[PDB]
């Protein structure tokens, strides 16, 4: 019983680190052949969103709602991925 | 005394399984730039739509766009979260 007690409590320790930890962390995904650049951190914030001029067209603005849609849902994917495997490497 | 817990806890338990179906379909919608981006986002944080008006989209200034969709996303982000919120605790 010793010993499973200090296991739940590093896990705690190492909880509470890797929350604090995964708010400055990042990923990032592009959609267009790097059209579109999208970074997110590992609290689904989005901190920079990069767009190359080649696909800002007001007559076609579809295209850049696509692009930036898929950009924006594969970080995001990204980000949820990152978070499961820091909380996977401490339990 | 225990029958009722369990009729409490099985309460929790459909409600619970309700609410998370439900939430991967309900939405909520966020703009900036004056209505010029608009974002849809689900209670699963997936983006749905995002709608963006040609008044703010030149090849001379993408830091408009970004800025727009930056706000926009973020706060459709944010939006979510309260509504997850607001879900729950109405189951509890």
């Amino acid at each position: 019983i010793n010993n499973l007690v200090k296991q739940a409590q590093k896990m705690q320790r190492d909880m509470e680190r890797v929350q604090e930890e995964l708010k400055e962390k990042t990923v990032e995904a592009s959609a267009g052949g790097g059209a579109v650049t999208v970074v997110a951190t590992g609290r689904k914030d989005i901190k920079e969103i990069t767009i190359k001029p080649e696909v800002v067209d007001p007559d076609d603005v579809e295209m850049l709602q696509d692009l930036i849609l898929a950009a924006v849902n594969e970080a995001l994917r990204k980000a949820d991925e990152m978070v499961t495997a820091e909380i996977s490497k401490i339990t």
